[PDB]
Order: structure tokens, then C-alpha cells, then sequence
RNA sequence: CUAAGAAAUUCACGGCGGGCUUGAUGUCCGCGUCUACCUGAUUCACUGCCGUAUAGGCAG
């Protein structure tokens, strides 16, 4: 946890940086899936909160032996192209600390309208009262398009970087890099 | 401080009966429309699960 390796976006003349983004962090996904562990982080150092930019560099947060297995791990291999890899240097000691979590969300009434006919065995007009159409869930936090291997359909993960502590304690992470209750430092 | 200031047009009404517009007609010769383009920008806010929950989380 105390190195990290930075991804800078070279600028593209036929791609905007958002679906790079989105094509590198379902690489990473796919790198960390086959890799295993749960002690990577991520980060975004130049994260907006004006307009809900996710930025133009990346910052990926592990242990000396979880960078190594990342790098030595083919999926680097068709997008060097657009990118920076920098050197796993040890973190500033001086840094606070933040959280990352994906925050979804209940955009999709008729989903939820399946899922209490699953349950409650409700008929059609019982859900279209019970759940008006109103109930979506509009969400001003950065996002990534991405279709998954297992289910083909394209689903929005929203990623929200937490408030800057002081101090950080031991927590897990998801296959996305996300954390499930741990930190990682801002810098 | 205005060619300032003021004001009831209104009651009633049968327009109609009749009619052959028809004869004839050459539109027409000629013609280089070209050249050059990322539709796509996160544009699939989607599928499922924990929960009675529309309150709120989770899975790829």
C-alpha cells in the first residue's frame, strides 16, 4: 500500500479521454479479476467536483509485489499507445487520507417493479402504482461505461472519492479497485 | 398637468325569375453539375441480488 504507480492520458486525436478511461479500467478490472488480492487502490488525482470531471491522470494505489504482478500481467500489451507508466515510488508520507467507493444507484423503476414480482408476486398495475416513474435516481458523480463479460449488458459505475481524514486503518477492495471500507492517499 | 376635462345610434325587413359559351390547333431544336468529408460525443443511467420498503446498500 505504500507505492504507487501513476497513469498519465496522452492526449488523442480520434478518441476523447472518457471512453480511454472507461477502456482502461475494465482492463484493470479484467488484470485484477485474473490476478486476485484485495489491496488495490485507486485514485484520481485530478478529480473535478466542479462539473464531475473524471481527469486526465490516474492513480493506481498497491504493495511493491501487487505493482509487480500488475505490470507483469499481459493486459498492458494494445494500449501503451495512450498512456504513461511511471515507477512504483513510495507514497509521501504527508498525505491524507480518502476513501473510494462505487455508488449505484435505482435509475430503472420497471427493474425494481421485476424484482417485487419476484417477491411479492404483485401484477402490473399494483407495481405502476406502488413505484411511480419519478423514483429515478439522478446522480452529479463522475461515471464510467462499461459492459461486463458475465452479463453483456453496458452498466454505469459511479465512482465519489470520500472526505480527506487524517489517518487511514486496514479495509479490503473490490474486484474494480473500489474500496469496501479502506483508504487511500491523496497526494 | 396630454386641441385638457364629458357622451347609448336604434327599432323593423323575402332579392329572384330565365338562359347551349362554342368551332379549329405540331411546342422545339441543343446540353459534362462537379470536387472533398470520423456521426459521436462516457449517448445502453443497463441486468440481477440483500431489504416489507419508493428508505438505503450490494453484485459483473
Amino acid at each position: 500500500m505504500d507505492h504507487y504507480l501513476d497513469i498519465r492520458l496522452r492526449p488523442d486525436p480520434e478518441f476523447p479521454p472518457a471512453q480511454l478511461m472507461s477502456v482502461l479500467f475494465g482492463k484493470l478490472h479484467q488484470a485484477l479479476v485474473a490476478q486476485g488480492g484485495d489491496r488495490i487502490g485507486v485514485s484520481f488525482p485530478d478529480l473535478d467536483e466542479s462539473r464531475s470531471r473524471l481527469g486526465e491522470r490516474l492513480r493506481i494505489h498497491a504493495s511493491a509485489d501487487d505493482l509487480r504482478a500488475l505490470l507483469a500481467r499481459p493486459w498492458l500489451e494494445g494500449l501503451r499507445d495512450h498512456l504513461q507508466f511511471g515507477e512504483p515510488a513510495v507514497v509521501p508520507h504527508p498525505t491524507p487520507y480518502r476513501q473510494v467507493s462505487r455508488v449505484q444507484a435505482k435509475s430503472n423503476p420497471e427493474r425494481l417493479r421485476r424484482r417485487l414480482m419476484r417477491r411479492h408476486d404483485l401484477s402490473e398495475e399494483e407495481a405502476r402504482k406502488r413505484i411511480p416513474d419519478t423514483v429515478a435516481r439522478a446522480l452529479d458523480l463522475p461515471f464510467v461505461t462499461l459492459r461486463s463479460q458475465s452479463t453483456g449488458q453496458h452498466f454505469r459505475l459511479f465512482i465519489r472519492h470520500g472526505p480527506l481524514q487524517v489517518t487511514a486503518e486496514e479495509g479490503g477492495f473490490t474486484c474494480y479497485g473500489l474500496s469496501k471500507g479502506g483508504f487511500v492517499p491523496w497526494f
